[PDB]
């Protein structure tokens, strides 16, 4: 079988970058790694809740 991969969101409040993007992870630690990725690739350094209910990482700066 191929694994069950859950789509997850990132809200970001940043600055200069504000919107949503996606990501298709097995679990949310991996999501989580893409997220922070993309977050240092682009500059940002905010502060960043998971909300497991909901498959939603927000980040703010």
């Amino acid at each position: 079988m191929t694994p069950a991969v859950t789509t997850y969101k990132l809200v970001i409040n940043g600055k200069t970058l504000k919107g949503e993007t996606t990501t298709k992870a097995v679990d949310a630690e991996t999501a989580e790694k893409a997220f922070k990725q993309y977050a240092n690739d682009n500059g940002v350094d905010g502060v960043w809740t998971y909300d497991d209910a909901t498959k939603t990482f927000t980040v703010t700066e």
